[PDB]
Parts: structure tokens; C-alpha cells; sequence
């Protein structure tokens, strides 16, 4: 029973920061290629970041390079996403997900999704 | 720039059929691994189907086994999703996905998405 439970989303002002968390149950995060996918209306889906090849190599989108940081905690079996210097363009629903071809399961699995919103004082008023 | 253009969505009656098409740009679907994701109203994204491996092996979710069929056409370089015996729960926004690994690690790509409404 592979399960990914997400946490950490919320409302933040530009320049703020969040730490998205995704706890896995049923398998070790130290063995799968994990990542984060953003979803926004009129934007489809895009891979934000990913950690792969338990040598531990990280991919980042050009939009989030230098600001986002993907991490693993094998003790707690949790994937982390540090999101500093947030922008209005980072507003979306983030999903922790496996690769298209998982090592454990024959088909990929997703998290439930966490809404992360970045809005300024002028946009809210 | 690798792109995935979806088409074929719309309204279908329960028990009907439909064929979602995804035209690829920047690569050949013959060598890559691809798949179909869907997002149901009030629910998160879910992997509908996939095709990967050197075997061309296909895999489906328990909800769509026997009813959905993923396939590739090298003639038009298009990924097809045949959906028969559509239920009301098949109403969703469908995206096509691909994985391209030119530098030893896969890179995920998605499409814009198309809406499929199984309504009476």
C-alpha cells in the first residue's frame, strides 16, 4: 500500500518561504526517483524539482533554480521541498510524485496535493 | 523544445467510447516512455495508463483495466488512449506525459490537457 501524504502548503507573501513535506508509507524514499509537480489553471503540469538515482542527483526547473531545494530524510522517510524567495508565478497546487517508471510499483503514484499561494498586499487589496 | 499537444476530448454518453490523441514534438515516441494522467473533479491527479520498457510494455490502473488501451503510432508520432465503456467517474481532465533521458536521468514532460465529460 504505497501512500504519499503531503503537508506544508499555505498563503505567503512574495519573498516568503515554505517547506513542503511528503511522507511515504509502504516503501523507502531512498530507493525511488521522487519529485514535485506544479499544477495551475491554464498551465497544465510541470516538474518543479526531482531527486533521482539514489546517488542522490537533483533536477530543477529553470524558473525555480537557486530558490527551491529538494531533500530526503531516510530516517523519517520523507521528501522535502524548501521554497525560498517565492513569487506570484509559484502559486499552484504541488504534488509529490514518483517517476513515470517507478521501481517499486508498476504504475506511478501521486500525493493528494497542497495549495501554495504567493500574493502581495496590492494583489489582495 | 519537446511539446505534447492533446486532442480528442469532449462529451460522451455513458457506455460510449472516445480516443484521446497526443501529438509529440521534439522527439520520437518510439524510444521514449509515455503515459496518460487524469484529474477528476474534486480529486487529485492519477496515473490512468503508461507504456514503457524496451518491451513496449503497457500498464493500466485498476479502474481502467479492460476498458482503456494505450498505444503508439510511429507513422504520425502520436500517443493514443482508447477509452471504451466510459463511466461517469471517467469525467476528468487528461494529460499526456513523456520521459526523455538523454543525460542518464529521465526528464518529465506534460501536455496542456483535454476535458472528457461522460454525461447523459
Amino acid at each position: 500500500e504505497v501512500q504519499l501524504l503531503e503537508s506544508g502548503g499555505g498563503l505567503v507573501q512574495p519573498g516568503g518561504s515554505l517547506r513542503l513535506s511528503c511522507a511515504a508509507s509502504g516503501f523507502r524514499i531512498s530507493d525511488e526517483d521522487m519529485g514535485w509537480v506544479r499544477q495551475a489553471p491554464g498551465k497544465g503540469l510541470e516538474w518543479v524539482s526531482s531527486i533521482y538515482g539514489p546517488s542522490g542527483s537533483t533536477y530543477y526547473a529553470d524558473s525555480v533554480k537557486g530558490r527551491f531545494t529538494i531533500s530526503r530524510d531516510n530516517s523519517k522517510n520523507t521528501l522535502y521541498l524548501q521554497m525560498n524567495s517565492l513569487r506570484a508565478e509559484d502559486t499552484a497546487v504541488y504534488y509529490c510524485a514518483s517517476a513515470l517508471e517507478p521501481l517499486s510499483e508498476p504504475l506511478g503514484f501521486w500525493g493528494q496535493g497542497t495549495l501554495v499561494t504567493v500574493s502581495s498586499l496590492e494583489a489582495l487589496s
